[PDB]
């Protein structure tokens, strides 16, 4: 099915699912001159203090932190959402070279990764029916530069050897999300959709301003993963991202003025 590669990546998977040239597809590149500071987005609210990780997940695109989303533990309120949105999982998109990685662009500019924290809205009861909403699913982007190391990324990539091919996971609680988020909170926000198969157009994305930083020694041990399974031929886990899509009829606002 389908994937990154020439054969499989994102400029086939419209055969497929149609939705992926729809009105509301994501990632798009920010244009920071379009976008609007809009003086009555409320203020976000991103709360982790319960996170409960549980594992991590090599899946043969990216790898998943899972979180125990079967109370209202870890959520994010506020910002343009109504309602309460619970974490389920967090991944990211990377690329083979520092140049290139995230999904979202600033000014056309890509970082080296993206730090997705997915949550899916309570209203729904449950994530597959959130999934089917235009209002579903609260994806808070964060981009990746290489300098510094973040300490909180470290357990992150010390277990990825565990978990190098498709279908592994290992064992990963007690893991605090708050140790990935940029010191600013500021946001770009606009309506989107998920950004693999199946695309479904049920996100409100919420961009950070402010980057995160990650070693080069951070970053590289992602790209030791693999998308292929156990003893299958070695494909090397890189460029896992899906370039910018047409903004269409979309407004990109901005948390900050
Ligand atoms: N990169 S992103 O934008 O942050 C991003 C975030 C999360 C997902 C994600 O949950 N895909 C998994 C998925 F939702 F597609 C799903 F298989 F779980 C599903 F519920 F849709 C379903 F397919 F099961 C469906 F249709 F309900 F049957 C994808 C992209
Ligand atoms: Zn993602």
């Amino acid at each position: 099915h389908w994937g990154y590669g020439k054969h499989n990546g994102p400029e086939h998977w419209h055969k497929d699912f149609p939705i992926a040239k729809g009105e509301r597809q994501s990632p798009v590149d920010i244009d920071t001159h379009t976008a609007k500071y809009d003086p009555s987005l409320k203020p976000l609210s991103v709360s982790y203090d319960q996170a409960t990780s549980l594992r991590i997940l090599n899946n043969g695109h990216a790898f998943n932190v899972e979180f125990d989303d079967s109370q209202d533990k870890a959520v994010l309120k506020g910002g343009p959402l109504d309602g309460t949105y619970r974490l389920i999982q967090f991944h990211f998109h990377w690329g083979s070279l520092d140049g290139q990685g995230s999904e979202h662009t600033v000014d056309k500019k890509k970082y080296a990764a993206e730090l997705h924290l997915v949550h899916w809205n309570t209203k729904y009861g449950d994530f597959g029916k959130a999934v089917q909403q235009p209002d579903g699913l609260a994806v808070l982007g964060i981009f990746l530069k290489v300098g510094s190391a973040k300490p909180g990324l470290q357990k992150v990539v010390d277990v990825l050897d565990s978990i190098k091919t498709k279908g592994k996971s290992a064992d990963f609680t007690n893991f605090d999300p708050r140790g990935l988020l940029p010191e600013s909170l500021d946001y770009w926000t606009y309506p989107g959709s998920l950004t693999t198969p199946p695309l479904l157009e049920c996100v409100t994305w919420i961009v950070l301003k402010e980057p995160i930083s990650v070693s080069s020694e951070q970053v590289l041990k992602f790209r030791k993963l693999n998308f292929n399974g156990e003893g299958e031929p070695e494909e090397l886990m890189v460029d896992n991202w899906r370039p910018a899509q047409p903004l269409k009829n979309r407004q990109i606002k901005a948390s900050f003025k």
